[PDB]
């Protein structure tokens, strides 16, 4: 569904670009091909509506749900307040934490595309299969999150 | 199920609906952060649930208490409970006219009561300026409720009573 897949985008980048301005720590996991049920079944369980108002509501500081990672799937707000691993590589600069290592290790394990922002600075960054894209412009991420989540790779892959 | 094994689906998810509203509203209460919760039963809401922002989503203390953190997107306005979901954040409840109201009571209260004397709804309110519990009921309210008779009156209007031994048997509903 080419309207689920569009709504959903829109929904990370407004809700990460609030949460950027704002230097509020966030983790966002979007399940694709491989399961994601354990950690899923980790968290709170949502199953709610996807809106860039309930991602925000969810990771406002010190509150019941903004400690872990929400995680998408299908179309819905599977869980808050995930468990995910942790990632030991030494690769990963020094001024990232937890968090980051976090959205790493859930690529290495999954097909997931994960969306972080720093609470530090406020930059976003994406991880996918072991691999950390770093302080992304707004233009970068709607492009990788068009290409990584709507289906319609039709074209010649030279393009 | 994923609520627990004790009597039926229907009297473990209103146990839990009751439960969430009640740590919600703790937690709320001693941090004076306003919230208004209406709990639809044989009146339709549909109406009010589309003035607000859809969730659909499984009940839980801890969503209760995010959707109603002060300044954020959800908070302005009612969540609105609706079968074994919260079908909706910051929607719109009519106001009540009455001057019988006390006017040391905000909109919210007035909202409660509005909505009270319109539909067979249970609405609980929590005070951002006294942190009291109040619920409305019939065009009714009860005023900062201990939390024994909240409990009591939850108990008494949201939890349908069930024969025992029927109760620890799953129906067939298509699945
Ligand atoms: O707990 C409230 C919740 O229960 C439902 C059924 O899931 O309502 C049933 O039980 C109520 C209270 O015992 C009754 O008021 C109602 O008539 C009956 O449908 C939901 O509709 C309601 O939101
Ligand atoms: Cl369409
Ligand atoms: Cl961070
Ligand atoms: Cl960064
Ligand atoms: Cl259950
Ligand atoms: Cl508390
Ligand atoms: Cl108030
Ligand atoms: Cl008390
Ligand atoms: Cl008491």
């Amino acid at each position: 569904i080419e309207r689920e897949q569009h709504h959903l985008i829109e929904s990370i980048e407004k809700s990460t670009q609030y949460m950027a301005k704002r230097r509020i720590g966030a983790l966002i996991s979007v399940a694709r091909d491989t399961g994601m049920d354990d950690y899923i079944e980790t968290g709170i369980p949502l199953n709610a509506k996807i809106s860039s108002q309930l991602l925000i509501n969810i990771f406002i500081p010190n509150t019941p749900l903004h400690d872990g990672a929400v995680i998408i799937k299908g179309n819905e707000i599977a869980s808050a307040a995930s468990a995910l691993p942790l990632s030991d590589s030494p690769f990963l600069s020094k001024e990232l934490g937890t968090r980051h290592r976090a959205a790493l290790g859930i690529s290495e394990v999954t097909d997931s595309i994960t969306i972080v922002v720093s609470e530090e600075t406020g930059g976003i960054s994406l991880t996918k299969g072991g691999e950390l894209f770093r302080d992304v412009s707004e233009e970068e991420l709607h492009k990788i999150l068009l290409k990584e989540l709507v289906t319609v790779a039709k074209k010649p892959s030279i393009f």
